[PDB]
């Protein structure tokens, strides 16, 4: 076949359209009474007296009821010419022949495009086409002269019969001969497999097949016209009134060079017509015909090829669903082409609705297209569409809206194949539409990621312009990943909205891309940790960029909405390094700042402290803007940074301590004071930073380090105050001997206090007034406790008489109390120095 059959189908199609069934002569029925027992042509009902009057055709001579005249199937002219042939009245035979010629000329004249189309579809020359045409014209004029055929009908089985059971048997009548099969009892899907033979010399002796339930009940019938018989047929017929019946017919006519059934011929015609209008004419594009709407899928071409397939199918008994199911199997070969997925989805939806009182899968087993054929086809098409979607971004760019439509409609066709499996083939299908599409999108994402990971620089440099010596590659890669996820979020998600609660293209994109990029980045940083050939600033910016990505696209995904992020672990060592370098820079800035402050003259606090804390706060700003979500790691950062702060401020304290015993001389009296003020300033702003780092929320180790540091600082300030008080010891000794000389003069009370205190009064007013101006609270009080200590120490080393010293003692007590600005009396009274001096006085205070 394919060469012999192709030609046979060519001939039969020509003959099928040169005289179409659309322009057929209508019978002319007049009331008729049968004088002898006749039987109706359709229902075979009896015709007799005036009580059973029928109708008669004045040209055919066919006999039927009034209620049956419309249900006939037999060309009027062909029947007439056949009758004249049975007889011999040749005059009318030729007359009718002439009228047939005329009605074929009419057709060739009116619609000549059809026959040239047939010519080109089968690639037949003009000459041979005219000869073969000329031949079929005459074959139409011979509907009896050269027709006879031995028929062999094997009744195989039936299905879905209407009864709660039945005992069906089949009767097969040709012309006068009538036979029947065995009876199967209690079976609505029986099997006969009975063979019969028939002679069909006539032409209007149709093969009547009727199924009865064992007068008997009527279960259905199929009438097989003679025009629809070739070679060896195996056909399911729907019973007319209910189920179907399967017949295996074989025909022999005369010279039938092994003709093939008209189903096979039809698939040939449809395949070649498709392969013509698609490839040869449109060069490849599958022209999509009109639609709208209830009978859209019922149309395949325009009024120029639709006529060919339809007239071929009607005049040879090919059912509509066979047409549709062959056309689908043709489109399947052109599913990739634009606009086809849609019509294939609708077409399959109708093939699906046509098959959904017998099961659905078994009913579908009755389709003559092919039990396994159609399901194998559908399987190949499904397994093909998933391959086509596994590269959807490449095969369906977001650019062309039409291509995006072909994507949406491809997913629709896939859902329709599955739906066909769930409502027709009948079975549980683990391949669920949404989940299969999901799998395909995942595969496409993997391919895409590997593609941008193999062409990072090329693509980046093409649009926005891995190494151990450089990190630019990762910045570019992140940028391109953002591009991909943004395209999946902007274009492909609105298009693939077939499954809103199970397929959010954007979120799958985000998740997959992040996972791949995450294991890649992780490995890369684990590699960089051993080597470390780049700047800490670079690792920092990369930490910042990965952060931005995760927070922008992944953090809010259900899979990663549940804490904790994993990426900050990749970077912890590098930021540790950055903290070391930062520490070193901060020390060098401390030294450099204290040189400007010394060289300037130390102009209530100076500028070096706010400079140091400005530096440290610049450093801390970076750690705070990292917004690290892993609590243990951020706690690690604070743990490491507390050490930085501690060593910095201790460095300050040690430097000033080195230069303290040098500015205390009787020269600069503002400088030491403002230095101690600076230490105190460290003491106050440290706490501000302590709460800036969390406060009590801070880690245990770090918090411990900072408070221990606080202790240390306080101790430093104490030591400093001590050293500063020692600066005045000689002057105080002078005052104590100067008052010691007047101490002996007094002899026989209130005025004497002033005369004895005058030497130290200069110190009291002159110094406690100067410190009151440029000293901090804590600073001043420290100096006061120390100075007091040293006063009591000195007045116990050099030295009416008795009362004077005690009253003066109270006077000094009040002067150091300074009313309410200096020390508190509660301390002065229970002071260890005061009671020591009083105890010393008790030895002489006897008179
Ligand atoms: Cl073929
Ligand atoms: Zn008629
Ligand atoms: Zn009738």
């Amino acid at each position: 076949n394919n060469e012999e059959l192709k030609n046979h189908v060519y001939k039969k199609t020509l003959q099928a359209l040169i005289y179409p069934i659309s322009c057929t002569t209508p019978h002319n029925f007049e009331v008729w009474t049968a004088t002898t027992p006749t039987y109706c042509y359709e229902c075979e009902g009896l015709l007799w007296g005036i009580a059973r009057q029928g109708m008669r055709c004045t040209e055919c001579g066919v006999k039927c009821h009034e209620k049956c005249q419309d249900l006939l199937n037999a060309d009027c002219l062909q029947r007439a010419a056949e009758k004249s042939s049975k007889h011999g009245a040749e005059d009318r035979t030729q007359n009718i022949i002439m009228v047939l010629k005329d009605r074929m000329k009419i057709r060739e004249r009116n619609k000549p495009e059809i026959f040239e189309l047939i010519q080109e579809v089968f690639a037949v020359t003009k000459s041979a086409h005219t000869q073969q045409m000329k031949a079929v014209k005459q074959s139409v004029l011979d509907g009896t002269s050269k027709w006879s055929a031995k028929i062999s009908i094997t009744v195989v089985c039936a299905q879905g019969l209407q009864a709660g059971s039945s005992d069906p048997y089949v009767t097969v009548q040709v012309g006068k001969t009538k036979k029947r099969t065995k009876t199967i009892y209690g079976n609505l899907n029986p099997v006969w497999e009975e063979n019969f033979h028939f002679e069909c010399h006539n032409s209007s002796d149709r093969i009547k097949v009727r199924v009865w339930d064992e007068s008997d009940d009527f279960l259905g019938q199929t009438i097989i016209e003679v025009r629809t018989l070739s070679g060896e047929m195996d056909v399911w017929y729907n019973l007319d009134k209910s189920g179907a019946i399967r017949l295996h017919i074989s025909v022999e006519i005369k010279g039938e060079e092994k003709v093939a059934p008209y189903h096979v011929q039809y698939t040939c015609l449809h395949e070649n017509l498709f392969h013509f209008v698609t490839d040869v004419q449109n060069n490849g594009v599958v022209k999509i015909p009109d639609a709208k709407g209830d009978d859209a899928w019922k149309v395949y071409y325009d009024e120029t090829a639709q006529e060919i397939v339809d007239e071929f199918a009607m005049r040879y008994g090919v059912e509509s669903i066979y047409q549709a199911m062959t056309h689908f199997a043709c489109l399947s070969s052109k599913y990739m082409c634009p606009g086809v997925p849609a019509v294939m989805s609708t077409l399959l939806a109708n093939i699906n609705a046509y098959y959904a009182n017998v099961s659905a899968s078994d009913r579908f087993a009755a389709s003559n297209f092919g039990k396994e054929r159609f399901v194998k086809l559908l399987d190949q098409l499904h397994n093909s569409l998933r391959i086509d979607l596994s590269m959807y971004r490449n095969n369906f760019p977001a650019s062309s809206p039409e291509r995006l439509q072909d994507l949406k409609s491809t997913v629709d066709l896939l859902t329709s194949i599955t739906f066909f499996r769930m409502k027709v083939q009948e079975l549980q299908s683990p391949p669920r539409a949404s989940q299969v599409v999901k799998d395909c999108v995942k595969a496409c994402l993997n391919s895409t990621y590997e593609y941008i990971f193999n062409n990072c620089h090329e693509l980046y440099g093409r649009e926005y312009q891995p190494s151990i010596k450089n990190l630019d590659f990762w910045s570019k890669l992140i940028t391109l990943i953002v591009s991909i996820i943004e395209e999946d979020k902007n274009s492909y998600t609105p298009c693939l909205n077939q499954f809103p609660q199970e397929l959010n293209v954007g979120k799958i994109s985000a998740e997959v891309m992040w996972s791949l990029f995450a294991q890649d980045m992780k490995y890369a940083m684990e590699e960089h940790d051993k080597h470390r050939l780049c700047k800490s600033a670079d690792y920092m910016n990369l930490h910042f960029k990965v952060k931005w990505l995760y927070n922008e696209y992944v953090a809010e995904l259900p899979t990663f909405k549940d804490r904790v992020p994993e990426y900050p672990a990749w970077f912890e060592p590098f930021v540790i390094q950055w903290l070391d370098e930062n520490e070193e820079v901060s020390r060098d800035f401390l030294h450099g700042a204290l040189e400007r402050d010394k060289k300037d003259g130390f102009q209530l606090f100076s500028c070096s402290v706010v400079d140091v804390f400005s530096q440290l706060n610049q450093s801390f700003e970076i750690i705070k803007k990292l917004e690290c979500p892993d609590p243990q790691i951020v706690g690690h950062y604070m743990r490491r940074f507390a050490k930085t702060i501690s060593n910095v401020l201790l460095q300050y304290a040690d430097i000033v301590s080195k230069d303290f015993a040098s500015y205390c001389s009787k020269e600069k009296e503002k400088v030491p004071c403002i230095l101690m003020n600076n230490t105190q300033q460290l003491r106050v702003q440290l706490e501000k930073m302590f709460e800036a780092m969390g406060g009590k929320e801070l880690d245990a180790e770090a918090s411990g380090t900072l408070k221990e540091l606080q202790v240390k600082l306080n101790n430093v300030l104490d030591e400093l105050s001590h050293v500063f008080a020692t600066s005045f010891q000689p002057h105080i000794e002078e005052c104590v001997r100067q008052m010691g000389d007047i101490l002996s003069q007094v002899k026989g009370v209130a005025q004497d206090a002033d005369n004895v205190l005058q030497p130290i009064m200069d110190l009291l007013d002159s110094n406690l007034t100067l410190f009151a101006k440029i000293c901090e609270k804590t600073v001043l009080k420290r100096v006061l406790k120390e100075l007091w200590k040293l006063v009591m120490n000195t007045m116990e080393r050099t030295i009416k008489q008795c009362a004077v010293v005690e009253l003066a003692l109270d006077t000094i007590k009040q002067y150091f109390h300074a009313g309410g600005v200096g020390l508190k009396k509660t301390f002065l009274e229970k002071s260890p120095d005061l009671q020591s001096l009083r105890y010393a006085l008790s030895l002489y205070t006897q008179a």
